[PDB]
């Protein structure tokens, strides 16, 4: 019915998905969509990732020539690949791939699906994915790329997230450009300070040496190393450099940390605001297909029967009755009852926020199940788990604290860790089937310890038919099933703020995380494909000893990629910048690092700390909402 | 008259200073805190200057007794002094000291004096003090503490800001505890997961160094270092320590900020309402005293004369006349004319803000000076210092670049820059005569071009009467004189945000800065007091190597100063921790470092964060203001 479609696109308003089709046409076309929002959701979120860890599973580039092949020389740690095996999987991912790129097709138009530069772009990585394909499968430079790429425009959340950055990339670039002054100006006058002094030895290529170490002591990884042969000079050459790190790190870095935050609360307000047009978008389409006299009001006898099916569709509301005609009328004091378009959406929303909890959407009897249901639905069975939880805690720590104490009833206890996983299987299907489904996966909490508990079954066939270390270590970990009694520690009034900014910062951050993930990706697969040497074992061994200890990395995807952590966390980078240097040999090999450093720590990680904040605050907010 | 000290008491609520007397009686009161309030600030400000800083000059406490006494070995660095010296500083200024103390009491009342904490406290330190200096007159532990104790109450500035930490300290304490427990937990789950596995060479006292260690790894200090075992033992041991230097770097460390963010801004919020408390206090006891029948309101017939003395005292508003009162009548087409109390603020801070100018304040003849007062107003006059400076700059780029280039046109430049030291001391006489003294006070850009004008003029009485490395770097570092055409940047509507909060932040960060360096001292005299030694020569070169490098210092109490730079930066802290800790013997030596990094980098630091995303802030509302 018209409105019925109505009702289910109001609550389409409040729960608010997306999307934007303008008629008997669109209702193939809404089957058609709906289909893809199903299947292709598991299906394929399966499938890009996967298809994006074939990256760090593929096989390296250096080792195709010369010399030794597939040795420690040169430290790599992960499986590869052939290209036999490769091409099969590449094939694959790409399939299913093209299937889904080209599907939008069948709830768009022809015309509209290519006229899209979403679509058009992706049809273009879709080719240039599929070409290499065909190379890698006769037989390269360019192929992850488009996986990460691929990747990256996979997900809306994260697109959003990148349009955010492009907002605040320009004035970003301004503070950048300000500090590079800076760091100019500071590089010149401690150089024609140190001129004719003992640190002509660490000022000895000049100003062109000075900007590298005042740009690694702007960064602070180099604070007394770099100096101290000024400092063993004169007692009063450390004047210049506290004067020179305070400016530098409690003046300057923060105010671009405050850049990066301002920007981004911006390009969040606009965010937000084309998000409520989108919903106005939604709201505006369903009240358009009430109003049929076009007048721009809905009557009495249309918005009972609209209220009707949205108290008796979505949420829990009231009942209608004779008193419903004359409650209206009755609060009126006025026989007209029109709504105008831009109320009704004011009205869908205090439904949205009032009235508004989401119902629970069998050729069977409830006969042999309604005990079960209403039991557990009973607070005594959250008790319960609560209960089961604590003695499990109590297991844990004894069975643990007996392999630290090597006495071997660590075994004893070990086997009712594994019944205790039971329990939880238990909890899981009546859980799932108690409340069903969806509303089992509407909490996240629930998504989590479901995702967990099937975790634990695919470990209970794999540990029961393999046959410790095989055990203890694939059970003790999901203790972090017992994490969600941390959600007590909220009933009391100090951390409330603290654990609930947390727990809503766990998947808020989730985008952000995910796209400096990617940007580490790309960064990997570039310095993959440039750094494939360990002049191995002379520039190794003169490059570094305990920072070679450290640098045994960066010479397999993996190797790359936790390097790039390392970098990420900011600590002795310039070992890492700085061997691979003097490994390559020309100053020109420095970029990859100053250019790391700049996008990911001025920018992305600014962007992060900028966000968690504003969790913090929003969340003090709301407390502050709720008396 | 009556009127006029009204007046006067308004322009002290718009400029802002504050004293709490409530007559006659508080006449002589008042002349004598003016009296205070004028030399005591200059020859007050030297003397706690002075007296701080007999701290970092006194005779050190070790090597009073054995062994080889004053050489490198352990290693010091500045003059140091003798009993007999040290005493005859410590009396005076003692004895200014004082001799201020109790001035007070001449505007205050006895038992208000004797009454007040303030005070109380004040000669409590001021006895302690005292007897200190009778024993280090006959012939210690508690003497310095004293110093900087009584020099961070002798600064009202330094005082709130006191406060405004003890407000934030509570919460503040709470996230530190929620903090810990994150600490225990994850030192608990690290070391029963690496507990029979290689990095039993790290964790190996077990539970009570894996605390440490990722404590050391939640600071990130040690972050490729700490895991390399298990690194080379697995490649998946990764995996835990991303995800912990993940969760506690950016989801722990940054809420822990906001926590002392939001608590800073909450105690500042209370600060200036207290402060506009005495604001109103101020101007209501003028109003109180022009409002002569007790009724609370004010008369045209005194009004008039009121903003009369306003207007001809303090601003520059308008002309009264006869169409001052028929613009008063017409104005308000009632007969009426009367101001209430809550009104009259409000009059006083709209002049404060628009009509405010503070207006300037000799038995001479304005003959001479005229021509000169009324050409130096001209903005000619600063297009002439702005062009100087520049063709100054260049003049020293070419000097300094022939020192770097070793030719030895270097002195020819540098007599030139000797003599634009003199063009210089001319403008700032011919300001400071054709602007007076005070109005050349009230701009920082005056204030501070005037202080390094007087160093150039002690820098030349000293180089002329001395007598290169003598001039030069006396000489060339005040180009920093010329750091004032970095305002022309703020013309650039990109950088007006940047520059602008940077200049206001110099100052305003100031206190706060003043205040975690007095910590730095507190710390300071600890260290000194309790780290005397250097097992110098056993427990030092096995100790540390690069580390001891880094660890030559905290010997001496500017050696102790700068390694406390050094914790403050962060970098490298643990070899300092670690290494003074297999110095004295037991690990109750690490309380130092951890009680330092915890007092001074997750309150203070992200307190000073705090306060410049704030200022920056704060800026860019005054830009969306004025348009
Ligand atoms: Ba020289
Ligand atoms: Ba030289
Ligand atoms: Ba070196
Ligand atoms: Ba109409
Ligand atoms: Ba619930
Ligand atoms: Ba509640
Ligand atoms: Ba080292
Ligand atoms: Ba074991
Ligand atoms: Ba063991
Ligand atoms: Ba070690
Ligand atoms: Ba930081
Ligand atoms: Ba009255
Ligand atoms: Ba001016
Ligand atoms: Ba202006
Ligand atoms: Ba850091
Ligand atoms: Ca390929
Ligand atoms: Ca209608
Ligand atoms: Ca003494
Ligand atoms: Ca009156
Ligand atoms: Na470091």
């Amino acid at each position: 019915q018209k409105a019925a479609a109505l009702v289910d696109l109001a609550e389409d308003g409040i729960g608010l998905p997306v999307e934007i089709l303008d008629f008997g046409e669109s209702a193939r076309y809404y089957f058609i969509f709906t289909r893809l929002d199903l299947i292709w959701s598991l299906n394929y979120f399966a499938l890009l990732f996967l298809n994006f860890f074939e990256q760090p599973l593929w096989c390296e580039k250096n080792p195709k020539p010369s010399c030794k092949d597939r040795d420690y020389y040169y430290l790599g740690e992960l499986p590869y690949l052939t290209n036999a095996e490769s091409i099969i999987y590449e094939v694959i991912t790409l399939a299913i791939l093209l299937v889904h790129t080209f599907f939008p097709i069948s709830y768009e138009g022809s015309r509209i699906f290519w006229t899209s530069r979403l679509n058009l772009v992706k049809v273009a990585c879709v080719v240039i994915l599929f070409v290499d394909v065909l190379v890698d499968f006769l037989y390269f430079r360019i192929a992850p790329y488009v996986r990460v790429i691929i990747f990256i425009l996979s997900i809306r959340e994260l697109r959003d997230t990148l349009v955010l950055l492009s907002g605040m990339l320009g004035t970003y670039l301004n503070i950048l450009a300000l500090w590079m002054l800076f760091l100019l100006f500071a590089s010149w006058i401690a150089f024609v300070m140190f001129e004719d002094t003992q640190q002509g030895l660490t000022v000895f290529t000049s100003y062109g040496a000075t900007l590298y170490q005042m740009f690694i002591l702007f960064t602070t990884a180099n604070n007394p190393d770099v100096w101290i042969p000024a400092y063993k000079s004169s007692r009063w050459s450390s004047v210049f450099f506290v004067l020179y790190v305070l400016i530098g790190v409690y003046f300057v870095t923060n105010l671009i940390l405050a850049v990066v935050y301002d920007s981004f609360k911006e390009q969040l307000a606009k965010q937000v605001s084309g998000m409520d047009q989108m919903k106005r978008r939604m709201l505006e389409k369903a009240f358009g297909l009430i109003d049929s006299d076009k007048n721009g009001e809905i009557d009495k006898n249309q918005c009972i029967k609209l209220f009707e099916q949205l108290t008796n569709y979505r949420t829990l509301p009231k009942i209608s009755k004779e008193e419903f005609g004359l409650i209206f009328d009755e609060l009126d004091d006025t026989r007209d009852f029109k709504i105008n378009k831009d109320e009704f959406a004011d009205l869908c929303q205090a439904i949205a926020l009032r009235f508004q909890k989401e119902e629970v959407p069998q050729i069977y009897h409830s006969a042999l199940s309604q005990q079960l249901r209403a039991f557990v639905r009973s607070p005594n069975f959250g008790y319960a788990i609560s209960f089961i939880l604590i003695i499990n805690f109590i297991a844990v720590v004894v069975e643990t604290t007996l392999d630290i104490e090597e006495s071997s009833a660590q075994k004893p206890w070990q086997v009712a860790e594994f019944v205790f996983g039971w329990i939880y299987v238990l909890e899981m299907a009546l859980k799932i089937y108690t409340y069903g489904f969806e509303n089992y996966w509407r909490e996240g909490a629930n998504r989590f310890d479901f995702l967990v508990t099937w975790v634990i079954v695919i470990g209970e066939t794999a540990t029961f038919i393999t046959p410790f270390s095989n055990g203890e270590w694939i059970r003790y970990l999901l203790l972090a099933r017992m994490l969600r009694l941390i959600r007590l520690l909220m009933n009391v009034q100090r951390y409330r703020a603290f654990i609930a900014t947390f727990i809503t910062l766990i998947p808020s951050l989730m985008p952000y995380l995910g796209t400096i993930f990617c940007v580490l990706c790309i960064y990997c697969s570039i310095g993959v494909q440039v750094f494939g040497g360990l002049g191995n074992k002379k520039l190794f061994e003169t490059e570094l000893a305990e920072d070679d200890y450290l640098l045994f990395n960066f010479n397999d995807y993996p190797n790359g990629m936790v390097t790039l952590f390392n970098l990420l966390v900011v600590n002795n980078w310039q070992v890492w910048m700085e061997s691979y240097k003097d490994l390559t040999g020309t100053w020109w090999s420095i970029t990859y690092f100053v250019s790391f450093y700049v996008i990911t720590i001025l920018l992305l990680l600014n962007l992060v700390v900028a966000f968690v904040l504003e969790a913090f605050f929003t969340e003090l907010d709301l407390e502050e909402e709720e008396k």
